[PDB]
């Protein structure tokens, strides 16, 4: 299919377009071919740096009459240096506004480790120690809650969280408004099998990111897992005629998940799409969930100690 029904009821495209990495002179135009493409979700985020010239391809989309608001579906997320209920305040407004919208469908605790408040996305000590905080993603939750009271979020979030932090969320006294996704990274050789079977029982979506193996991360060691070079997923691409990049994304939507592939490239934005005319089959799909490395394309071992580094927990 191509969307994944939320517990709200509002359907999110299966298909969206990921712009972390995409530099601010080249998303803009990525956005509108995306949109041209068939696209109707774009993953976005206040620590991405380009949520203004996202907002930039939306609005003129909208101004030229190409699609309405309500037929797309924006994300952003809250970086965990503003967690506080101040800066949660200014931090939604400074993403809201740059990507000039009313509202957002859908706003992610970007990652569950609160860090120190300030100008940094990574702030840290001289020894290169990233600072931590002790403001907790269930007091950020409630500020969460009171936008989307206020009608600025239809729903709310979470990503990089296992499933004890989804526990405590779930579990959190005065609840108001349960997530509806948890966005992790998911690929061949990081199936999540466990956690996607905890989320889809709790009612909580996944959004897989990172689909591609994220190629262009910074500071990737070229000998690395390669899913794009994978010869056995070749073998797989060719008996439907389709490319590696075409089989990774669909690959989620047969496991009812969404998936994020990002590109500045329109004939890729276009040929990662174009996964709705064929099927893996049931053979394919065992195939490719053997290929499970239990690998995570970019860490930061600066991490590992942190109280909520999430990777260290069965799942
Ligand atoms: N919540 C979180 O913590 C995280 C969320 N994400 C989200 O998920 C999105 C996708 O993950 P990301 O890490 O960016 O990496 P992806 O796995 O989507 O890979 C992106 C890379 O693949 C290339 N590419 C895209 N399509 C093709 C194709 N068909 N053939 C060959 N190369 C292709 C792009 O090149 P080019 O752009 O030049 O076309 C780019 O170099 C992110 O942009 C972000 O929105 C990612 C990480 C973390
Ligand atoms: O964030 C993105 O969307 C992409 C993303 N991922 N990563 C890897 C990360 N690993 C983390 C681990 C924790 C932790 F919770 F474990 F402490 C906290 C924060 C991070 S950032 C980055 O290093 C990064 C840097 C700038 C912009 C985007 C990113």
């Amino acid at each position: 299919a191509t969307f994944v029904e939320l517990s709200t009821k509002a359907k999110m495209p299966i298909v969206g377009l990921g712009t972390w990495k995409s530099p601010p002179n080249q998303v803009k135009e990525a956005v509108k071919a995306a949109i041209d493409a068939g696209y109707r979700h774009i993953d976005c985020a206040y620590a991405y740096c380009n949520e203004n010239e996202v907002g930039e391809a939306i609005q003129e989309k909208i101004k030229e009459k190409a699609v309405q608001r309500e037929d797309l579906f924006i994300v952003s997320k809250l970086w965990p240096t503003c967690f506080e209920k101040k800066l949660l305040k200014e931090a939604f407004q400074k993403t809201l506004t740059d990507l000039k919208l009313d509202y957002l469908d859908l706003y992610l605790i970007h990652w569950p480790q609160g860090l120190q408040p300030g100008k940094e996305l990574f702030p840290k000590d001289d020894q290169g120690r990233i600072l931590t905080s002790k403001t907790t993603f269930l007091e950020a939750w409630e500020g969460m809650e009171e936008l989307v009271d206020q009608g600025l979020v239809k729903a709310l979030g979470v990503s990089n969280f296992n499933h004890f932090q989804i526990e405590r969320l779930l579990n959190k006294p005065g609840l108001k408004h349960k997530p509806v996704t948890n966005q992790v990274e998911c690929h061949p050789y990081l199936t999540q099998e466990k956690l996607i079977q905890y989320c889809h029982s709790k009612g909580i979506s996944v959004t897989a990111y990172s689909p591609l193996g994220s190629p262009d991360r910074p500071s990737a060691k070229p000998e690395d897992p390669s899913l794009l070079e994978d010869p056995k997923i070749k073998e797989i691409a060719a008996k439907h005629e389709k490319t590696s990049a075409q089989v990774l994304i669909r690959f989620h939507i047969q496991r009812n998940v969404v998936v994020i592939p990002k590109s500045v490239t329109p004939s890729r934005i276009q040929e990662n799409i174009q996964v709705f005319d064929f099927q893996l089959s049931d053979e394919e799909m065992a195939t490719i969930l053997s290929f499970n490395r239990n690998w995570r394309a970019c860490l930061l071992p600066e991490t590992v100690n942190m109280e909520e580094y999430p990777y260290d927990a069965e799942y």
